[PDB]
């Protein structure tokens, strides 16, 4: 991996296996396909399996439950590998990991985690996670218009935008009656997923518009210990941290890209890797990278030692994902004409980034989760 | 049209009417469908015979040669509406008015002139202009190296990026032997166009690999005055001239959708529109836009009075182009997910604008040509 | 004068000859000291009379109140020459005639108006403009705690941060019993004045606090029409002409400085005016001045048709301002080790715009008038 | 220390408590009178004897030669406290470490080790590194005019910009016969040390321009191992190590002054600091913190073990630096006019900043390092 202050000398063996595990796969199995997929507007359905045999889905989960049981940074390590290939790619691993796995393991009755937690670990029951309404998902309390009312809950909202959301056969919802959170079948009767269409970012990926009409779900699928708007959020912060490690997976792939272009391409009679213009983004490009591997790393050490903090997570989900949305363009730019198309993926990844940029928080509500973190003073 | 210094106070009521009117025409006949097209990837060939009835086609050039003989503001003018839907209806009309009838017109004989210029202005024969090649457009001498040999001249030679590239029956084709210049029918045997492929940025347009193979081309079809690299480049002072305006008005379209959305929008509980950094974006697109409206303003008048000069012309494209990229990813991050999607324009015109920032000299080669105008050196 | 769009093209000869004698009076009469004057922090006094010689003192007021009745772009092209030359010296100019001569002409009794005018701008009786309080300037309404209760008022209040605060003989004073605007002579007893120290910029100008204890001043020293917070505003529109005026000429002092240095001295071989990195600091700094000098332009043609708008001015201040500052620090840069010395100026200039980017509406507030005018919301 | 991310975790014991005791110490001897200091431009020389005590005179040097044997961490966290009050204070331990004691015991004989080391170590001999020239220092081997002839050794030439110039006894200056690098103590004849003044930036430190008049040097004075542009480059990543650390130091020092001032200062019935547009400012200069800090770390332990590379210092001092004057800005502007005065320290801050940001190798020159270090390719 590009590593320019060697923090990889800060993993464990353990650590760099799953790393080199996760490279030789994705090298082998998607990467080859990426464009195609992208270019059609389809994920890759025959490769949740095979996530599922690596121990891609919910990593650091107990083996007990079927997960892999390893590191926090051996998650952030797989992400990377992941979007370093696409986006949507790591978009699957992050919502059965940490929107799907995570919530039922952390909020779930003994009886949820037995009977789902296994099968979302071998991939064999998809699942997806609907916050997001309508009005605007940056006030994820304010805009929760789906309602539940109580032995048997009877749900009624709109999710939009919800990954998986036509690949799921459960949906953690999360409504109000006060913040619940329910794990809903897909096919109880009055749910309804509708995919999004003229989608110009993560195309590799399936996008949602959930519609749960009078919809019947048992106490017995309701997160028990799901209280508030603070059990739906600290799923946004698991997952928020794979994000800001693959963020510096997608950075990679178009840096590495841009100088192999810019040593092969030439201009006034050097190379384009000789000019001072295009030198500098390239400079800038890697600085970032190094700045945002460190944050990363450092969050996956707090993190298995408990100590992590949601604002910590905010810092780095924000810094990373916009320095990789920034390089993915400065590549575009330095690819010039041969940039505008799907042949080099520095454009597939500065599209993608755009929804990264966006969804788990946009820049703009995590400057003001720090600023709030800061100054005490609330200005949302 | 968006005008906050009141610039119009500044036009002439006959550039103000080509005003109205473009944008009529465009508005009931193109923008209902520009969505679609951009998504298929086609360019609206019937809308070529509109462009010549409402005069779009050259439309500086004197009526005895079939123009309409109308000011520079006004084909600015036309160029900033026709951008304001896409930039490729506007790419059409700068490639056949200033990189075809242009050529023509200040280098042609008078055969030429009178044979061409008519049919160009009244859409009835399509050009291109073919001057990038393979290995870097912004070294056009340099990388230069489709070849011409002579009472008629043989060419052989590449050319990438061409647009109108498989629409024209006539194409520019700028070759050594000392730089000369060819009106190449593209049926004469040994002439390839082909296609470019898997474009995610101005698909409303056609873009093609020129491949020439001892074309045969007289004499009588080679342009007289065309001598030197300093005849293409004043085709492309031209066209960088349309594309300066045609920049503010794509503006004017992420702007103004931006705001509607904004204004549309809530989230803890006042409008999008209040939000102080939300407000500070949409500050800055009509600061740019202001500020672009007059430079475009300014080179239009000097160009009339034959007072512009190539390195203005470069300020111009350099910073209209910069600030409506800028300017498009900024609404896009304002739309939210609602941004990803063609249902909003905004990510068209990012995608589209991503080529404008390239074509007809990158950002880097305008800053040189302003460095080397002030230094007096060269650091190309 | 530096003009890369030739917009001097758009100016009167009236207006051209001010500039020309306004660079050769300051350039013999001001230049030469204002190392030393910014150094050890004074304002040169002796100059004020000079200044109301050259008619710089109310410039556009009608000749019957001893004013030159010249235009506005006149007005903001002595500005622009003053501050090429030191912030501070324009200062006095934008006080004396935007804050000082303006409302007594425009608010004025026709008592105050034949008394003050004609003494103000022979440069005969200074004055100053007291708006801003200790607890922020920005909410100039909201932190006026200055009272003033009713033939006589008594006035109680602090003023922070007022300009020609020790010069002066007439303060317009302003204040609450709804706003209210006084002229109060600066010896009335309780009226206190004490310069401020340890001042890092616009070192070349006097600025002092003002403290009202007490002070009795007669209902004929009221500005009878001066009623609301819009009445010192208006204030602020005039000076925040000239100041984006001025700004562009102080980046015509730093920039030109720069190339000078660039095109002097030099590296691994080659001049620094030739390397991408220096070239590139030039072109903005050359982009910026254009884009600059024809938002002034517009809105000093605005102006004299009354049709200028205060949000008109804060975008011209605001952009102009960031500009110029960012220009001086580009340049300070440029400099090297050389710049940090008062032996170039870039840093002077560097320093003192720092202060104009804060006053007159500091850059946020700017960006919020924009805000408010394009959205209809207060965000203040 | 302000540590968001919990660095501290990261460090021994010893290293928390050479902190703790530098900011005691500082806080009690220096900071009170910063301010005047930096006022009348004086270094407090009788503070170097304090600092000898506190082992701040070449901290990792080892206790043979009289110095302190602590961690690089520790260094950079003594450099971090020094800075936090003032960079003159640091410059001045940078100089005599890094520049001065380092060559001696990295290059000197045995002789020059066991006879100045001790002296340096316990500030009774003070050193100044000769490297820079009046024709550009960015370009030391190629601007170089200082020549040294062959036991003795006459030297001519002349050093620009030498922290400590006169306050030496032992000048290391850098000639060519190839570089080699002297002891030349300053009293011996045919050498002069006269000061900079008119200094707006590092005030509080003294500055000299060294000039050689055939002054004769003995071969035992000449640093043996010193041979070529290496040595002093050696010299300067040495300094860049701490400097990288020290940018953090004054970036607590003006964070911690703005978001103080910003809850105590309030406007439209808020406090500032509950604006969006402050507590993004504030956002920022945290997260530029946080990753300072990082890399200040990790380049310290990487340092230590003998993996630190020149590239990966340039990285560090780049971009730190770039940050804390990037932070100083954005806090004076917070400050508003309370912030030109030297009554609030963050222009002191940054002024200073604009030095270090030029000296130890520009912005520039480390991206152009980073740059041939990442494409291969030399674009000086
Ligand atoms: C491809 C994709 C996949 C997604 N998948 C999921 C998913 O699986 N689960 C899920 O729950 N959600 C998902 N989302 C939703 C995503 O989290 C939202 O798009 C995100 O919350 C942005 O909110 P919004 O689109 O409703 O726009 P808004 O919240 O309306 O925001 C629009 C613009 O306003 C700004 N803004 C909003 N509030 C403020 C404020 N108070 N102050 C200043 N600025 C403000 C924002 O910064 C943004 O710039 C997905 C989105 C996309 C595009
Ligand atoms: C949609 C589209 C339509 C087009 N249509 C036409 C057309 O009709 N006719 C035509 O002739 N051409 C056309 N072009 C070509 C276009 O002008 C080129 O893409 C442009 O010149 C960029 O050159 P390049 O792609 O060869 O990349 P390069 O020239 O290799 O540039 C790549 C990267 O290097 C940078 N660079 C290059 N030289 C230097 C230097 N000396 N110093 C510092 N940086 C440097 C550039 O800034 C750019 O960032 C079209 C391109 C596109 C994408
Ligand atoms: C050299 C100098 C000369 C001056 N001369 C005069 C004079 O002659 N007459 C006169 O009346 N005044 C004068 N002033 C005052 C000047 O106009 C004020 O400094 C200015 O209003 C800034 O206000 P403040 O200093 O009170 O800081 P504040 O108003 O407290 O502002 C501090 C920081 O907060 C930000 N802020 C404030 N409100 C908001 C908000 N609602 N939303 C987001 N951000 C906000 C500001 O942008 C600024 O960044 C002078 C100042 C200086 C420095
Ligand atoms: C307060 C202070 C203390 C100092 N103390 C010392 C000391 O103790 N010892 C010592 O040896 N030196 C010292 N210096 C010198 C310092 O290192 C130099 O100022 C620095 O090298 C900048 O070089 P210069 O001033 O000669 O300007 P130049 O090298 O001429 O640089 C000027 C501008 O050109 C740019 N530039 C230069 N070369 C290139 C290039 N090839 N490509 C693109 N851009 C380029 C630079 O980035 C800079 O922006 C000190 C300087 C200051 C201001």
């Amino acid at each position: 991996m590009l590593d320019f202050y060697a923090l990889e000398d800060l993993l464990t063996p353990e650590e760099k296996e799953v790393q080199k595990a996760a490279r030789r796969f994705l090298e082998k199995e998607a990467l080859p396909h990426i464009r195609d997929w992208w270019e059609e507007g389809v994920f890759p359905t025959h490769l949740i399996p095979r996530f599922a045999e690596l121990g891609f889905l919910g990593p650091t989960l107990p083996p007990e439950y079927g997960g892999a049981g390893v590191s926090s940074a051996a998650y952030g390590l797989i992400c990377y590998e992941l979007e370093r290939v696409d986006s949507g790619l790591r978009s699957f691993v992050s919502v059965q990991s940490s929107l799907v796995m995570y919530p039922i393991y952390a909020y779930g009755s003994e009886e949820q985690k037995r009977e789902f937690l296994p099968k979302l670990a071998r991939g064999e029951m998809v699942g997806c996670f609907g916050l997001t309404e309508p009005d605007g998902g940056s006030d994820p309390y304010g805009n929760m218009k789906t309602r539940a009312r109580r032995d048997t809950w009877v749900l009624n909202g709109t999710k939009m935008w919800i990954t998986n959301g036509n690949l799921a056969h459960l949906a953690v919802i999360w409504a109000k009656d006060e913040v619940l959170g329910f794990l809903v079948p897909t096919d109880t009767p009055g749910f309804q997923a509708r995919e999004v269409k003229r989608k110009m970012s993560l195309r590799a990926s399936v996008t949602s518009e959930l519609v749960l009409e009078e919809v019947r779900v048992p106490e017995s699928l309701r997160l028990p210990k799901a209280l508030g708007l603070k059990a739906p959020l600290s799923c946004l912060t698991q997952a928020r941290f794979g994000i800001a490690w693959g963020a510096m997976g997608a950075l990679e792939a178009v840096y590495e890209e841009a100088v192999a272009f810019a040593k092969s391409r030439s201009t006034f009679g050097e190379p384009l890797a000789k000019k001072q213009l295009v030198q500098a983004k390239l400079a800038e490009m890697l600085a970032w990278h190094t700045e945002g591997l460190l944050l990363a790393w450092r969050l996956a050490r707090l993190k298995d030692e408990g100590k992590l903090t949601p604002a910590q997570v905010s810092l780095a989900k924000r810094q990373n994902v916009w320095k990789a949305l920034q390089a993915a363009r400065m590549a575009r730019d330095i690819l010039g004409g041969s940039g505008i198309t799907l042949e080099y993926h520095a454009i597939r990844h500065m599209l993608n980034l755009e929804t990264v940029y966006t969804y788990e928080g946009t820049h703009d509500v995590h400057t003001l989760v720090l600023g709030r973190e800061i100054t005490g003073l609330n200005a949302f």
